[PDB]
């Protein structure tokens, strides 16, 4: 019962207090789920029904004998609704002796990792076994825009913004997106394209752009899954994702504990299923750095 | 075995059983007694 | 996580 410093003379009585809840590193949760159209669906798929054209109007005269007019043609886009599974192996001796609620801790961590891993699928995911992201959707230059493609505007120089005038590719990217989509439109960038945009400055050395970190009055989603500024990359996207990108999912995290296969362990198999591609091709424009 | 915090934990053993057969033989004795002796003696040889 | 033997897991 002497000092607490040395362990032998009464230093084993002090029993350090552990944390209340096991913490963690806090990775990026900006996942495009808060800007897109999430639809609950208990099926194999989801079929949005959009209108790729519009009708016609007459201005009928007083004695005109009004004939037929157009009626829009309608596109069905199939959300494949793939599944996302993770299965960590946990020891039964840990779970019986490890006073933190390890089952719901793994549940929180699997839900965090699924919300983080479906973001990369929402952004640059391909066709197979995962949602096809909006970057992998057969880009066609704006002005020559048809329905089966996403538009882009190009900056000029190959690996950077335009040399003579900068902040112009960004502003005609904004004003080449459509009038109603810009009511709630957002930029999507990553954390080192946003840095390169904020580093731009005028001829005097003052950076020319004025907690959501909005750009020109439009909000910015700092993703981590768009590419950075490469030779032909699409680093900055912009548009109405609440009408453009349709996420289809099941709002549950199905956990099955598997005490039998890995016999001294517990082997929690947890899997939610979530899908989605672009629903409205006009609602998203991109920034290509080519020419 | 005990256990390893990281192990395969294979199937350990099972008692191999044995059947012992009690054959249950018979034990028999057949003494021959004369029909003269069994009648003419005073002693009950049939119960002796 | 995994096993209770090795400390870091």
């Amino acid at each position: 019962a002497l000092n607490s410093a040395v362990a032998a003379e009464g230093g084993y009585l002090v029993d350090p207090q552990t944390s209340e809840t096991i913490r963690g590193v806090l990775r990026s949760t900006a996942s495009l789920r808060q800007i897109a159209s999430v639809v609950n669906v208990e099926a194999t798929s989801f079929d949005v029904l959009v209108d790729k054209t519009d009708m016609g109007s007459g201005w009928a005269s007083e004695t005109a004998a009004l004939s037929e007019t157009a009626t829009p043609q309608i596109d069905r886009i199939t959300i494949p609704l793939h599944e996302l599974a993770a299965m960590p192996k946990a020891s039964q001796r840990l779970l019986d002796d490890s006073a933190f609620d390890i089952e719901t801790w793994l549940a929180n961590r699997i839900a965090d990792k699924f919300a983080r891993a479906e973001a990369a699928a929402f952004i640059s995911g391909d066709g197979v076994d995962k949602p096809t992201g909006f970057l992998t959707k057969t880009k066609v230059a704006n002005g020559a825009w048809a329905w089966g493609s996403l538009g882009y505007v190009a900056t000029g120089a190959a690996g950077d913004f335009a040399a003579v005038n900068a902040s112009d590719a960004v502003v005609d990217l904004v004003y080449a997106l459509g009038a109603e989509y810009r009511a709630n439109a957002s930029f999507v960038m990553n954390s080192k394209t946003a840095g390169a945009v904020r580093k731009m400055k005028d001829a005097d050395g003052r950076f020319l752009w004025a907690e959501p970190a909005r750009l020109m009055g439009y909000p910015v989603l700092i993703a981590e899954d768009m590419p950075d500024i490469a030779a032909n990359a699409y680093a900055i996207a912009f548009g109405d994702f609440g009408n453009g990108y349709t996420i289809a999912e099941r709002p549950d995290l199905r956990v099955l504990r598997d005490p039998f296969s890995a016999k001294p362990h517990v082997l929690f198999y947890a899997s939610k299923r979530v899908g989605g591609d672009v629903s409205d091709f006009a609602a998203i424009k991109l920034l290509k750095f080519a020419a």
